[PDB]
């Protein structure tokens, strides 16, 4: 089924994400025709929390953010409590232990299905120039075959 | 359709290999259980022959390499013709063009399904770390989204 496909990408991609970068968290972050996103992937390190299947209403992709990453905006923090990010946000992040997270879009077929985020736990972490360059190429190479496979 | 995802999904690690690599050809090249190998999918640059379609039996794989191979091995050589390589290994590359090439495997549940292989073929070329890395990661990559799709 295409379902099935689908989940198959994106468990291939929490996976692998996850051994490129050594962080303790990779997820498929999936948007419905709302842009509320759901945690539908996760490769996680022992001991951090899971946040497999959780549903998370964050308004700033469909308002603000849906075009920039349709055309590939990356987005890469440190230290997500020295970002100028306000209390809804962190309260967010906060029980999941994200300190850095590094976020790419997945686009298929020109439209934005989900994002690639892979989180550095209690921790803070400069993801570096080719490490991005590999996750981006990571969510593209998956966003490519399910282009291709339906 | 195990045998059309397959396809759509060697279309797109040939296309995204010869992009990242610039080279002048990228395949599949599967094997069976002689480990004879078959050329499944092909992306080449102009002028060269069209190596796709062609069964290619080789034994040095099954007498020396397949295990080798599932850990990871590769084969860099920046110049065939100073390889130290016996004109049958030399007969079989002529009609496809090699000058350099890179061979990373593709491992499927354990197992030594097949090669992604890059060409260079009217010069030498030392092949850069970073391209190793990212044509295998690519080659992996592909081979776990195949594991887990079916
Ligand atoms: C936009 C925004 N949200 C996220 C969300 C996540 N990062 C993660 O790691 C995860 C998985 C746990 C999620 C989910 C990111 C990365 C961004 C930034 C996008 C970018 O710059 O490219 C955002 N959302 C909020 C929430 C806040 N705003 C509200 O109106 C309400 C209500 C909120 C509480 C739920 C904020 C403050 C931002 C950033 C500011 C902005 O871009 O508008
Ligand atoms: C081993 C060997 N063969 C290949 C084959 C290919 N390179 C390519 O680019 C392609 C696609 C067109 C193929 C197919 C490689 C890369 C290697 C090296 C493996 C390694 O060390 O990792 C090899 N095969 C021969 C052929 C020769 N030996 C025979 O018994 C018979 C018969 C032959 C003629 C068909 C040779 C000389 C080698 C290298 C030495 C060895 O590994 O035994
Ligand atoms: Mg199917
Ligand atoms: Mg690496
Ligand atoms: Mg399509
Ligand atoms: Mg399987």
């Amino acid at each position: 089924s295409e379902l099935r496909d689908r989940q198959a990408i994106f468990e291939t991609l929490v996976a692998k994400g996850r051994e490129l970068l050594a962080c303790d968290r990779v997820i498929v972050y999936a948007f419905d025709d709302n842009y509320v996103g759901t945690v539908v992937a996760e490769s996680v390190a022992e001991g951090w929390p899971q946040a497999r299947d959780q549903v998370i209403e964050d308004p700033c992709f469909r308002e603000h953010w849906v075009e920039a990453y349709r055309q590939g905006r990356i987005q890469a923090t440190t230290d997500i409590f020295k970002a100028g990010l306000t209390e809804c946000h962190l309260n967010q992040l906060r029980p999941l232990k994200v300190r850095a997270n590094l976020v790419v879009p997945m686009v298929i077929d020109d439209q934005l299905f989900g994002l690639l985020i892979a989180h550095q736990a209690s921790e803070p972490r400069q993801w570096q120039e080719i490490e991005i360059d590999q996750f981006s190429e990571l969510a593209s190479t998956g966003s490519l075959v399910l282009e291709r496979l339906h």
